């Protein structure tokens, strides 16, 4: 995961079955008060998304090539976030990630890093 | 303009015209791998640049409910970034954004915060 694969922003991702998985929790100045950047999420499913693809293809360096991104609702401070991945398709990978603490869902285009 | 209204990371944005825009300086550790920009950042700056971006024209708080985002080149580190924005509709702008060193354009959505 980030840790198989370096000086980026990149959260631990993990697997979970066929998913992957991670959890992140927002320093308090992480602010939109009471409530979370909204550009830090983007962050969060940006990384986990392209880790996430890293997996998928070892089963590799893999870049955003898009990244779209619904926010479903507001995401309260002080809480744990979790991130769900899904494997849509698989040098590229497709991936949908849903932030829960749902407050985002992004669809994801990786390509392998040229 | 967030001068004008603060607990983001929203960014000095105004007008140009009838397109806004903003710079930005990466800090040295925001990279991506050595030598280029984090994606989160970039994803971050297109954000609060486009709901600024929104305030003003509906001149008022909004908020982003979706933003897409295709990543066109790598944007390299240690030169300043800019953000230009083009109002396509005007509680709810439709805004298109790019950032420059072009190395990423966005499509965002965005409503008043409800």
């Amino acid at each position: 995961f980030q840790d198989a694969y370096s000086h980026c922003y990149g959260l631990k991702s993990y697997w979970r079955g066929e998913q992957t998985i991670a959890h992140f929790m927002p320093k308090p100045f992480h602010t939109a008060p009471g409530f979370v950047y909204g550009g830090l999420i983007a962050s969060l499913i940006d990384c986990h998304g392209t880790g996430s693809a890293s997996a998928a293809a070892q089963r590799p360096r893999f870049v955003t090539a898009a990244l779209n991104i619904d926010y479903l609702a507001p995401t309260p401070m002080g809480v744990e976030l979790e991130l769900v991945g899904e494997i849509k398709e698989v040098r590229k990978v497709v991936v949908e990630i849903a932030l829960s603490a749902l407050c985002a869902r992004g669809h994801m285009v990786a390509v392998k890093m040229p």
